[PDB]
């Protein structure tokens, strides 16, 4: 793999963004983390059994998810988020996904304190044939609650040091599955840091192994 992908089921891209209330008078959008992959080395590798714990255990855990297989379609996402940006703005993900198939996908987005999860959002998206290829557009996703709240705090704290060492403790799972046959499509594991303003945000991909 040479990007987040599978030969079955490549993103295209992601967001999660805030825009402020102003943004109806002069649009702005500020990027907490954001891949882009509108363009065509072989990835670098993380074996999966290392970030184990920071996941959930029994039934949609890493372990459970990678013996299920199949074991090309997973990966791991570092970000360095830009908590850089305010009341009330609209808080919101975007996602892209293309494929040469026809699909319904199901998306499942996990997010886990300490190795367990907090809350859970699941969501269906039908294929959108356009140009040869399918394209499933899961846009402007309102955040949901605990993240938003999370996001106001966080960005409070007066070091940046101990904004990573609470990131530590915060991952994200997405899984992507075809509707119709259960068949695991995608598995990203996300982890954090908080990148510094003069930086915007920036992540790095690996491919999750197993030896
Ligand atoms: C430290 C800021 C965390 C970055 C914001 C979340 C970006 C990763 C993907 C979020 C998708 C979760 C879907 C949801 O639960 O609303």
């Amino acid at each position: 793999a040479r990007g987040l992908g599978t030969a079955r089921l490549q993103l295209v891209e992601f967001s999660a963004f805030v825009e402020p209330p102003d943004a109806v008078d002069s649009y702005q959008r500020h990027l907490f983390v954001h891949i882009s992959q509108h363009c065509p080395p072989p990835l670098e590798s993380v074996d999966v059994r290392q970030i184990y714990d920071k996941f959930p255990e029994k039934k949609g855990g890493l372990r459970e998810l990678y013996d299920r297989g199949p074991p090309h379609a997973f990966f791991l996402v570092k970000f360095w988020a830009d908590l850089n940006w305010s009341s009330g703005g609209f808080y919101g993900v975007s996602s892209q996904y293309e494929s040469l198939e026809h699909m319904t996908l199901t998306c499942s987005s996990k997010v886990c304190s300490f190795g367990k999860q907090v809350v859970e959002k699941v969501e269906t998206e039908r294929a959108q044939l356009e140009d040869g290829r399918f394209v499933y557009r899961l846009l402007r996703s309102p955040m949901c609650e605990y993240l938003v709240n999370f996001l106001h705090k966080l960005r409070q704290l007066p070091e940046r040091y101990m904004m990573n060492s609470v990131l530590e403790n915060f991952t994200i799972l997405q899984v992507v599955t075809n509707r119709d046959t259960q068949e695991l499509l995608l598995c990203t594991a996300y982890v954090f840091e908080v990148s510094t303003s003069e930086r915007g945000a920036q992540h790095h991909i690996y491919r999750l192994v197993r030896d």
